[PDB]
């Protein structure tokens, strides 16, 4: 319906706010465009999945997320793939690392404070409807 078109608009609406937040921090830098194969070389054949926030935008923009779960899900594949790359202990993979899940703990802390669990549900109740 036109009312569940709204609620999805909304919906994109702040995603691609939360994102921009995410993407204009300077900590986060590294995962504001897909990893490139020719400046690091075995990325693409390793992480099966890649994901950073331009990508996370072009899904935003192409209606591929329905409820802010779906969302959260390619937020914690930046994290986890940037894990599994680097898992090494010296300072460049340490680094990384925790730049990883610092983005991914700030998209969390930023939808706990500013998402109504009511929205997410009403959000969740039409995607399981269609
Ligand atoms: C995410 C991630 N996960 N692992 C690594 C890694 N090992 C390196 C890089 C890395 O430093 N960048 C990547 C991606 C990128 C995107 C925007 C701006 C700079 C960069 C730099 C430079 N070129 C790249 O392809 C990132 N990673």
């Amino acid at each position: 319906s036109m009312q569940e078109e709204d609620t999805f608009r909304e919906l994109r609406i702040f995603l691609r706010n939360v994102t921009h937040r995410l993407a204009i921090d300077k900590r986060f830098r590294v995962f504001t465009k897909p990893v490139d194969p020719d400046e690091v070389p075995d990325y693409v054949t390793v992480i099966k999945q890649p994901m950073d926030l331009s990508s996370v935008i072009s899904k935003i923009d192409l209606h591929k997320y329905l409820t802010v779960k779906d969302y959260l899900r390619d937020i914690d594949l930046i994290c986890s793939n940037a894990l599994e790359y680097n898992p090494d202990r010296d300072p460049g993979d340490r680094l990384i690392r925790h730049r990883a899940c610092a983005l991914r703990d700030t998209a969390y802390a930023i939808i706990k404070e500013e998402l109504d669990e009511d929205f997410e549900q009403l959000c969740e109740e039409i995607q399981e409807s269609r």
